[PDB]
RNA sequence: AACGCCCCGCCGGCGGAUGCCUCGGCCCGGGCGGCGACGAAGAGCGCGGCGGAGCGCGAGACGCGGUGCGGACCCGCCCGCCCCGAGAAGCACCGGCCCUCGAACGCAGCGCGCCCCGGCGCCGCCGCCUCGGUGCCCUGC
């Protein structure tokens, strides 16, 4: 099920399906967190957390507002997505973990490397409309998976 | 610029076409041609060691008995059987059990009577018992 495949066989890896949280949220972070060291995307993610930093949106921004903390990073869009942020810390540090404990590779020489958001199948419930009509309430969940490794180059 | 968008070379999703397969359908021929007041067809409610639906069965309830054949298993867990008959699974015929409604029969539908002994519905045919008539007669009075 990982789309990510190659030689260098000193990558830990971790992934997560149908996780309950907005696939475009998701998208964002993990795209944010992309080529970051470990310990830098950890503190980052954290400070996300209490609205110091701010994730950029490149992909899906159409209501998303403006705001000075995305200054100089290439858009002016972004906003502060929790429940992607606690989901994508628990898939960092199992990966984390499988790649330290596999290869006695050390945290400071870890890098996010590669990552992929799939969409999944959601529930499906319903809602009540004017004039006796009925319209569906369904949610949109994702497949996640999180590669790290040495160094992109 | 970069992103976004749109187009190639690999890898993942989502969806369920296609191909192959089917103890099912549809047509044609043959046989049969058999229900019921001795309570039918149908409905309700119950019945299993652990038991919901369906099949089956009826307070003897997931079955009882008889006569033949059969010959080692019994879908789970248990219990049981094991044998030159000592008898698991299966098969055929025969005898019984057979709650409430229903043509539905003491009234009524979930309540209540009559009766003296136990039993108490309607219509018809035949027969018997007990009777009525200023019907046709007769006798006695
Ligand atoms: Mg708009
Ligand atoms: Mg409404
Ligand atoms: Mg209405
Ligand atoms: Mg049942
Ligand atoms: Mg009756
Ligand atoms: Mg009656």
């Amino acid at each position: 099920k990982y789309a990510f495949k190659s030689d260098n066989l000193l990558v830990g890896k971790s992934r997560r399906d149908g996780v309950k949280a907005s696939f475009k949220n998701t998208y964002s972070t993990c795209r944010a967190i992309k080529g970051m060291g470990v310990k830098r995307a950890f503190a980052y993610l954290d400070n996300v957390l209490n609205h110091k930093e701010i994730v950029p949106f490149f992909k899906f921004y159409k209501g998303v507002g403006r705001h000075s903390q995305a200054r100089g990073s290439g858009t002016d869009k972004g906003r502060w997505p929790e429940k992607s942020v606690v989901v994508v810390k628990d898939i960092l540090k199992q990966a984390v973990s499988n790649a330290k404990h596999a290869h006695k590779k050390e945290e400071d020489e870890l890098y996010v490397i590669s990552y992929c958001v799939n969409r999944a199948r959601g529930r499906r419930r319903r809602t009540f409309r004017a004039h006796g009509r009925i319209s569906k309430y369904e949610s949109q969940p994702c497949h996640v998976e999180l590669i790290v490794g040495p160094k992109p180059l």
